[PDB]
C-alpha cells in the first residue's frame, strides 16, 4: 500500500533530483505535504515490478516510450489537465504521452540528437550530409576527420535513414501499425546507402561505437559527432570548445532523429493522485519549478513554452528543439524492441559488407513482420487461456494454427492435470523473480533439444504463469509474460520452426490427433 498524505517521486539518477527535491520542499513549505524524491537504480524495471502489486511511488519520471507499456498493463492513471494548462505546453509533447486516446503523463523535457561540432576545427558546420565527404578530405590532410558517431546502435544512424522516407511504424487513428514497417522502402535504402558509402569511401569506420566516437571528439581528433544532451557534460570538462546545431540535411530533406520526451506519470494505485496533479501542474511545470531542476542538471529542451523560450537563448537548446521538431516522436509501444533489434543487425551487416543494403533491409522488414506474427500467436493463446478461467485480457481456416495450438495445450494440461495442479499451487511467483523463473524453466525445456512437444509445454507454462498472475492479484505481470514468450519465440524458436516446416508442419503432426 502506498502511504496517503505524502508524495513519493522516482526519477533517474542522471537527472536533477536535488533540484526536483527543492520543488518538493517548496510544496511541503506551502501545503505541509511531505515530498520525498528518490533515484533507485534501474527504476525503469523496478517501477513495473512494484506497481504490479499496487505499490511503488506516486509519481514516476521516465521517457515517454516506456509509458505506453506501463499504461497498457494498467500501471498509470489518466491525467485530466484543463485546456488552459494544456495550452502552456507544446502540442506535440502531449502526443508523446497519449496512449489509446488518453493522456497518461505530463510532458517535462524534450530530448533528441543534434550535430555537435568543434568550433576550432570547423567554425561553420555543414548543412548537408552530401558535403561531408569533401569536408573529410580536407581534414584528413591535417590529421583530423569530419564525422565520428556511434554506428553500432540504430538510434544514432536512424535520422539519416529516415530522412528520405524511412519510418519505423505507421500511425493511424491513434494506433501504431506494427505490420506497416518502413525499413525496406527506397527512402531508407537511400539513407543507409549513403551511410555505407561513407564507410566504403573510408570517411568513417564501421567499428566505431559510442566510446570510440566520444573519445575521438572529446580529444579533438574529429570535427563532428552526433549525440544528445546527455553527452554535453563530458565535452564541457574536456578542452574541446563545441557547438550544437541542426543535423545535416539529406537529399534536401532534414534528418529525422527519434524524440524522447521526459514525462511524469501518476501511479494508478496511488491514493494521492490529486496531490500529485496539483504538484506537477502548479509547482513543477512552472518557470521557477523547471529552473530549479535545470540548475541542478540541464533538461535540454522543455515542454513548457514560457521556459523553453527562455532556455532557447542558448543555441544548443534551440538546436535540440529544432532537431526534435524535424524528427519523429519515439513510438511508445513495447514492440519497438523488435524493430530496433532488426534494424541494428541490418546496419551492422551492411556496414561490414556481409550483406548489401537491399538485402539487409529486406531481412529487417521480414524480421519485423515475423515479430508481429509471433506476437499474434502468443497473445491469442494467452487470451484463450485466461478466458478459460474467466479472466478477460484487454491486450476458422486462417486460424487453424491458433486453434490447433490451444487444443494441443489443453490436451497437455489434461494429460498432466495433477502435475499442473501441484506446480501451479507451489509456484514461486513474484514480480521481482517472474522473468528469472520463466527463463529458468524455458532453458530446462529446450536444453536437450527443440521439438513440437516441448514448444507446446513452452506455451502452456506461459499460460500457467499468466493464470497464476491474475489469481495472485498481479495481473500487470500478464503483459510482461506475453512479451517474454514473444521474445523467446523471435530469438530462439523461430529458426527451428522455419527449418522444420513452419507452423504448417505443426498442424500436420498434431492435427490428426484432434478429431
Ligand atoms: O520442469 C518442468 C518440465 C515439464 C516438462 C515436460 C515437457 C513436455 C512433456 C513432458 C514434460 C514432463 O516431464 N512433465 C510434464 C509436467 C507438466 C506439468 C507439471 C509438471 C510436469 C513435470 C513432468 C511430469 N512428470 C514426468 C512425466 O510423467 C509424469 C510426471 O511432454 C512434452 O513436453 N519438462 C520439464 C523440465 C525439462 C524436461 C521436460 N516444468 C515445471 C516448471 C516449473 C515448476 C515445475 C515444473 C514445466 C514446464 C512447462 C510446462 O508447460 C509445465 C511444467
Amino acid at each position: 500500500k502506498i502511504e496517503e498524505g505524502k508524495l513519493v517521486i522516482w526519477i533517474n539518477g542522471d537527472k536533477g533530483y536535488n533540484g526536483l527535491a527543492e520543488v518538493g520542499k517548496k510544496f511541503e513549505k506551502d501545503t505541509g505535504i511531505k515530498v520525498t524524491v528518490e533515484h533507485p537504480d534501474k527504476l525503469e524495471e523496478k517501477f513495473p515490478q512494484v506497481a504490479a502489486t499496487g505499490d511503488g511511488p506516486d509519481i514516476i519520471f521516465w521517457a515517454h516510450d516506456r509509458f505506453g507499456g506501463y499504461a497498457q498493463s494498467g500501471l498509470l492513471a489518466e491525467i485530466t489537465p484543463a485546456a488552459a494548462f494544456q495550452d502552456k505546453l507544446y502540442p506535440f509533447t502531449w502526443d508523446a504521452v497519449r496512449y489509446n486516446g488518453k493522456l497518461i503523463a505530463y510532458p517535462i523535457a524534450v530530448e533528441a540528437l543534434s550535430l555537435i561540432y568543434n568550433k576550432d576545427l570547423l567554425p561553420n558546420p555543414p548543412k548537408t550530409w552530401e558535403e561531408i565527404p569533401a569536408l573529410d578530405k580536407e581534414l584528413k590532410a591535417k590529421g583530423k576527420s569530419a564525422l565520428m558517431f556511434n554506428l553500432q546502435e540504430p538510434y544514432f544512424t536512424w535520422p539519416l535513414i529516415a530522412a528520405d522516407g524511412g519510418y519505423a511504424f505507421k500511425y493511424a487513428a491513434g494506433k501504431y501499425d506494427i505490420k506497416d514497417v518502413g525499413v525496406d522502402n527506397a527512402g531508407a535504402k537511400a539513407g543507409l546507402t549513403f551511410l555505407v558509402d561513407l564507410i566504403k569511401n573510408k570517411h568513417m569506420n564501421a567499428d566505431t561505437d559510442y566510446s570510440i566516437a566520444e573519445a575521438a571528439f572529446n580529444k579533438g581528433e574529429t570535427a563532428m559527432t552526433i549525440n544528445g544532451p546527455w553527452a554535453w557534460s563530458n565535452i564541457d570538462t574536456s578542452a574541446v570548445n563545441y557547438g550544437v546545431t541542426v543535423l545535416p540535411t539529406f537529399k534536401g530533406q532534414p534528418s529525422k532523429p527519434f524524440v524522447g520526451v521526459l514525462s511524469a506519470g501518476i501511479n494508478a494505485a496511488s491514493p494521492n493522485k490529486e496531490l500529485a496533479k496539483e504538484f506537477l501542474e502548479n509547482y513543477l511545470l512552472t518557470d521557477e519549478g523547471l529552473e530549479a531542476v535545470n540548475k541542478d542538471k540541464p533538461l535540454g529542451a522543455v515542454a513548457l513554452k514560457s521556459y523553453e523560450e527562455e532556455l532557447a537563448k542558448d543555441p544548443r537548446i534551440a538546436a535540440t528543439m529544432e532537431n526534435a521538431q524535424k524528427g519523429e516522436i519515439m513510438p511508445n509501444i513495447p514492440q519497438m524492441s523488435a524493430f530496433w533489434y532488426a534494424v541494428r543487425t541490418a546496419v551492422i551487416n551492411a556496414a561490414s559488407g556481409r550483406q548489401t543494403v537491399d538485402e539487409a533491409l529486406k531481412d529487417a522488414q521480414t524480421a519485423a513482420r515475423a515479430a508481429a506474427d509471433n506476437r499474434e500467436i502468443v497473445m491469442k493463446y494467452i487470451h484463450y487461456k485466461l478466458s478459460q478461467r474467466g479472466y478477460e485480457w484487454d491486450a476458422t481456416e486462417s486460424e487453424v494454427v491458433h486453434l490447433t495450438l490451444r487444443q494441443a495445450g489443453d490436451d497437455f494440461s489434461r494429460r498432466y492435470r495433477r502435475d499442473f495442479a501441484e506446480m501451479s499451487s507451489q509456484l514461486h511467483l513474484t514480480p521481482f523473480t517472474a522473468r528469472g523463473r520463466f527463463a529458468t524453466v524455458v532453458e530446462e525445456l529446450f536444453r536437450d533439444g527443440v521439438n513440437w512437444g516441448r514448444i507446446v509445454a513452452f506455451f502452456e507454462f506461459g499460460g500457467v504463469m499468466c493464470v497464476e498472475s491474475v489469481n495472485r492479484e498481479m495481473s500487470p505481470l500478464v503483459d510482461n509474460i506475453a512479451l517474454w514468450m514473444t521474445e523467446y519465440l523471435n530469438r530462439h524458436l523461430h529458426t527451428w520452426i522455419q527449418d522444420n516446416g513452419g507452423w504448417d508442419a505443426f498442424v500436420e503432426l498434431y492435427g490428426p490427433s484432434m478429431r
